[PDB]
């Protein structure tokens, strides 16, 4: 239901934003239909967002029952700098060991430092009894309020 042409990000800008961000919000569907929200760090592999979770975590249980997911990334502190991307789609649960190791390595590189073979036991342990969750988007909406050319605002109010 939309997508403003003025503030939409390009395919390439979204890619940069997904690689640059640290935290998004995942929604899965609870057993009574209630949206279940968690703030997630993530992996990025061949352009796609992947998550790691315990095989028996609530999110993995929601997802086997109903694969539908939403995932939201956002930043910016002023109206003129708000930017983000919102994905709706389906998740696949993957326990294939090569795939898990790629998830573990991407998370390691994204949030820890460069990966070397001597980090393997530690990545093995992070990913032990975990599954990969590949996010496949079918609907994407994005925004970058910098494309309005508004005057720059500094952050204000009581929450500054």
């Amino acid at each position: 239901t939309k997508q403003r042409a003025d503030i939409v990000m390009s395919e390439a800008e979204i890619a940069d934003f997904v690689n640059s961000s640290r935290t998004g919000t995942l929604a899965t569907i609870g057993p009574d239909g209630q949206p279940h929200l968690t703030a997630m760090w993530y992996a990025v592999i061949d352009g796609e967002i992947w998550l790691e979770t315990k095989a028996k975590s609530q999110k993995a249980v929601n997802l086997r029952r109903d694969p539908r997911v939403s995932f939201l990334l956002e930043d910016g502190d002023t109206y003129d700098t708000l930017r983000g991307v919102s994905f709706e789609g389906v998740a696949e649960i993957v326990e294939e060991p090569e795939a898990l190791h790629r998830v573990g390595v991407s998370v390691w590189e994204r949030y820890t430092g460069p990966y070397t073979d001597e980090c393997k036991p530690m990545v093995d342990q992070m990913m032990n009894k975990r599954v990969g969750v590949r996010i496949v988007a079918r609907r994407t909406r994005s925004w970058d309020h910098r494309k309005l050319g508004l005057p720059h605002m500094s952050v204000g109010g009581s929450t500054a």
